[PDB]
């Protein structure tokens, strides 16, 4: 387990520093010149590491990212480095006679059938899904849009299957580690990461640390219900957040809302968060008042979250953020307005620097277990 | 340094679970036979662990646990076990000609001078106030009571001055560990305990962590808005949970309700949270009304809360849990409505098992720093 870690801290500074010397290591991992040796060479003896300087290998070997969300499964052949080999699409039906575990088994199969050539040595599956989701041992427990899915074991049935480790999380939380390690929160302590997309909720990066990180928990404020007559949610709750600020729902709502009006420029167009930020950056009433409004609520909620947390920067990641100007000063607002000055004061909301499409996310699943040294390890049986 | 967290971990499991073999120790804290010899021999060389299974010897190994407070310093000479030995109070006047750090210096001088029949081995100093903590380098920043607190190196001079390390932390954060060693919260990894009195808090542990451990900041619960048309709070918000659920503005709104209810129960008594709380469980309407009130405030916040970090346990500190029969199922309720079925099933809102008064708190820092093993590190110097 002290292997674990030093080999998987060592393997990160190859990866970041590259070409790096054994001596250089040494020091910022601190660790004796002889472990740097000792872990080096069994880098070096399973190529997962090469010389010029030390540097990773990245070629060699690949993983399967996939990306479950509405009747639709993405799967990528890439990889360590992250970059694609092959990438499908595929219809994932919602309802269907066959357990959504198997389908997803039998896609995947399909996918290294078809991609068999271009396999080089597959290292693990990372899997980005909505849901609630313990990581821990990759089960998700109730999903949104296969109603269906009662504790399915993923992770474990996959693993069975394939013989190599998954990694399951949740969309936001992978991408809540995708701009920790690459993006908009790297070398940041405390930040607040918020996301309104199909799903609405929140990393969390506390003293350095992602909340909940490896545990079989999440940060879970999609569903805290704020409306008490509100619709269903697959949860098993009603009114939660996620059932009022969702894209899908703004959407629905905003639908709804554009059936009454004749004056909104919404009917230009079939509506689509990208007219509905388009009419709104216009000042479309309509268009605006619906983006303050989901504003007003993840606000809300953030404003509380500022007052336990004292971030430093709040990433907003969502198709929203095209309308960053409208939907920003409204949480701006809810936060100045709504949590303590002093941790009110100097807080930027800013934009997520990645879009999170398709499986981009699965990077930091990988790159995370090479880190803390998991899939290091396993990749040194050989 | 890599010696240290073995230590920690090892009289740990000796502590608590103890009498307990070398081998048994050996599966437990996961370190080689041969690891586990070597340790347990230093500390049965220093005296810190005896033989029967290894017991910890406690009797003769001392600390001083200092509290601030309004006016007032506490200290209470301590076993490592938390048994107390003497306990003495001092005035301790907001506004003085000798600084406040000082007086405080001077105080525990006078304590010691005191009772030094009664002293064995100090082995650490621990101190509990309010304001604002450099728990790493005990500067007191900011404190409420004496405003001419600033930049404090409370830390630095006690030790400078006593030899012995010192241990730094807030109320509510001493308390929120306290419970987890010695109180209702002990077994759990993942607790919320909101504290409710002259001022709203909160500490809550993840996986056994402090959650803020590595900073200055605190849980301000107490600020988080739930009454958007609310009265404006000392930070300069409306609305804020301190607004109404301080003991002070639960007998403020009280007082005025009480005012026009010449059926309160409460009008025979001087209104105090007690008789408020006598009254709320004899099933007076306004007291009722009130305690109802505040807690579906507070279950509000702790909704948002559980869905932030699922914890087994939530615990209120307060005079408030006089009035549990009421409050307790009240909050309960509103994390079962409003939070995530998963984690709203089986979660117990309890009482606090300390009401900290005194110093029954600095108890949870020295552990931690003997379990952390930088105490025990510094105990095996001589
Ligand atoms: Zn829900
Ligand atoms: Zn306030």
């Amino acid at each position: 387990q002290i292997k674990q870690t030093n080999a998987g801290a060592v393997y990160r500074l190859i990866d970041q520093l590259g070409p790096v010397s054994r001596i250089d290591l040494s020091r910022l991992a601190q660790l004796a010149p002889a472990s740097i040796t000792k872990i080096v060479h069994e880098m070096l003896e399973a190529h997962l590491v090469q010389e010029l300087g030390l540097v990773v290998e990245t070629e060699a070997w690949h993983y399967l990212s996939l990306r479950i969300s509405r009747g639709e499964i993405f799967l990528a052949l890439r990889d360590l480095s992250s970059k694609l080999v092959v990438e499908e699409s595929q219809e994932l039906a919602l309802k269907d006679d066959l357990p959504l575990l198997d389908r997803i088994i039998s896609h995947i199969d399909q996918f290294f059938i078809r991609h068999q050539k271009k396999l080089e040595r597959l290292t693990s599956i990372a899997i980005t899904l909505p849901g609630i989701i313990d990581t821990e041992n990759g089960i998700v427990h109730r999903m949104p849009f296969y109603e269906d899915v009662k504790e399915m074991p993923l992770g474990e049935a996959l693993e069975q299957h394939t013989g190599v480790p998954v990694y399951i999380q949740h969309d936001i939380s992978a991408w809540t580690m995708a701009e920790a390690l690459f993006g908009a929160s790297r070398g940041a302590r405390d930040v607040i990461q918020v996301v309104i997309d199909h799903n609405v909720g929140a990393g969390v990066i506390t003293d350095g640390h992602l909340l909940h990180a490896g545990s079989s928990s999440l940060v879970e404020i999609g569903h805290t219900q704020v409306d008490p007559y509100g619709k269903r949610c697959y949860c098993g709750n009603h009114g939660c957040l996620e059932t009022i600020a969702s894209v899908d729902s703004i959407l629905e709502l905003a639908q709804l809302r554009l059936n009454q009006s004749m004056s909104s420029m919404l009917h230009g167009q079939p509506l689509t968060v990208d007219s509905l930020c388009q009419a709104a950056l216009r000042g479309d009433l309509l268009a605006k008042d619906i983006i303050t409004g989901v504003g007003a609520h993840v606000g809300r909620i953030l404003a509380i979250m500022v007052n336990l947390f004292n971030p430093q920067k709040i990433l907003i990641g969502s198709p929203l953020s095209k309308a960053a100007d409208i939907l920003f000063p409204v949480i701006s607002d809810s936060i100045r307005q709504q949590a303590l000055p002093a941790y009110s004061q100097h807080i930027s909301v800013e934009s997520t620097q990645f879009s999170n499409q398709g499986t981009m996310a699965g990077a930091a699943l990988v790159k995370d277990a090479m880190y803390n040294g998991s899939l290091l390890i396993r990749l040194l049986q050989g």
